[PDB]
């Protein structure tokens, strides 16, 4: 039985507004209603993860466990194992696998992250999932963040201290966020970004939507132009939007967005909104494909729709030669040449860097580079030819091609990483010096560059 290089993953966000689902949620789990939805002919195709991410859920775990496996097995036949469920207060994550994949996963991680002080610390928030699925490394957040039209600054602070504070995968990369801990990262929820137009343009709106002309709203949606503007989302991808906002209906059919100010919303307008998205990040040339991306027509017992994304994700196998694991292979080496790195930062400290990677034994500390000042006020940190040569567990080149290197560097004073990045092995060729490159981002905001050569020596 050979262990695959290719899974599918879905991911569904649902809102479920403190509403028990209906009887037949099928649909979510099948990419069937508005925008790229999956094909018929695939419909009894199981895909090899599901991660179920809910926001306002009023069930039980064990209530929802038992809709979710049984909806799955009526689909498919097969029985789902469960991986993990992570509740924090009406926030929820569900990660189910076919029982094939069972002694495939290890390391499985959950945390949670509560948002805002005092007033806003009290449901808001996310809950994530980590594991380990044979070589590979997938990380998945469920965030409910701030709702508001007027409150995209919030969400943004929302998101930063989920990804400085969702404590999942693997602690020893201690310089390293959620952004740079996993293979594939999954980012999903109730995300709660507006299409920011003038409240008297409602009616406008809804026309515009029942016309299926969704390029005038997308121009205005705070997530699409927050990311331009690299406030949010920094390196994330999501596939283009093809499916009508997702919020906010009025119940019990999908024909009304239910807009206007009401006691209920703090007299706040909810106008139609893509709230409910899908985002991924995933290391440098790993296979990640979005085969689809919409929103549910037939189940209407929330305000929100459900949203559905599946993904093909390139996997490796848990490698094993004569040499490591348990020791270093003298057949492959790792060397950089002719590196910086430029940094925003203001501060005169000395810099080093380290080297964290599954292929190596333990992570790598540098000796510290040489300051420079840059033309137009920068910090240029340069490392030349003084680089440790890095040593390899395997030297194969069918392992070895297929790793990542994550990069820090860290203030000689306080130890503190002001940078992180990850390079990626997969090289046009071995033995040859070739051009690298990695933004360097703390807490996820872009904090400078790091680039130079690499010279990679497998065992062809
Ligand atoms: N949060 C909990 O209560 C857990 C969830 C289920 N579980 C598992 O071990 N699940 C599992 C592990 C490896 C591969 C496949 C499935 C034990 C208890």
């Amino acid at each position: 039985q050979p262990e695959p290089d290719m899974i599918t993953i879905f991911i569904g966000t649902w809102n479920m507004g403190n509403a028990p689902p209906p009887k037949k949620i099928t649909s979510w789990f099948l990419s069937k209603g508005q925008g790229k939805t999956r094909d018929d002919s695939a419909d009894y195709i199981p895909h090899d993860i599901y991660v179920i991410g809910t926001q306002e859920d009023p069930l039980s775990e064990k209530e929802w466990l038992e809709i979710l496996k049984h909806s799955l097995q009526e689909i498919t036949s097969v029985t789902f194992k469960t991986v993990a469920i992570h509740t924090l207060w009406n926030i929820r994550i569900v990660v189910l696998a076919k029982p094939e994949h069972e002694n495939r996963i290890s390391h499985i991680c959950t945390d949670n992250v509560k948002t805002g002080i005092a007033n806003t610390l009290g449901n808001k928030g996310a809950v994530g999932v980590s594991f380990m699925f044979n070589g590979t490394s997938l990380g998945f957040v469920n965030s409910h963040l701030t709702s508001g039209s007027e409150k995209k600054l919030r969400r943004n602070q929302n998101y930063m201290n989920i990804l400085r504070f969702l404590a999942l995968g693997d602690k020893k990369l201690s310089p390293f966020n959620i952004t740079h801990r996993f293979t594939h990262l999954f980012w999903f929820g109730d995300l709660n970004y507006r299409v920011d137009l003038p409240t008297w343009e409602a009616e406008t709106i809804i026309q515009k939507i029942k016309q299926q002309q969704y390029a005038d709203l997308l121009s205005h949606d705070q997530l699409l132009t927050e990311r331009r503007e690299q406030k949010v989302f920094l390196h994330f991808e999501e596939e283009e939007i093809t499916f009508a906002p997702t919020y906010r209906f009025e119940r019990l059919t999908r024909d009304k967005y239910a807009y206007t100010k009401q006691k209920a919303t703090g007299m706040k307008y909810n106008l139609p909104s893509w709230c409910d998205r899908v985002l991924w990040k995933s290391y440098p040339l790993v296979h990640v494909v979005c085969q689809s991306y919409g929103s549910t027509s037939d189940i209407m017992t929330s305000d929100h729709s459900p949203v559905f994304a599946t993904f093909e994700a390139g996997v490796t196998s848990q490698f094993v030669s004569k040499n490591g694991p348990g020791t270093v292979d003298s057949q492959g080496q790792i060397e950089f040449l002719r590196c910086y790195a430029t940094l925003k930062t203001k501060s005169q400290t000395k810099f080093y860097l380290e080297f964290h990677s599954s292929c190596l034994e333990s992570f790598v500390k540098s000796q510290e580079g040489e300051n420079e000042e840059g033309s137009e006020g920068e910090l240029v940190v340069k490392f030349g030819e003084t680089l440790p040569k890095l040593k390899p567990i395997i030297s194969d080149p069918e392992y070895l091609l297929d790793q990542h290197i994550l990069i820090s560097i860290k203030s000689s004073d306080s130890d503190e990483s002001y940078g992180e990045g990850c390079i990626a092995l997969r090289l046009e060729a071995t033995e040859t010096q070739l051009p690298i490159y990695t933004p360097l981002t703390h807490h996820g905001e872009l904090t400078g560059h790091f680039q130079g050569e690499i010279k990679l020596q497998t065992s062809q």
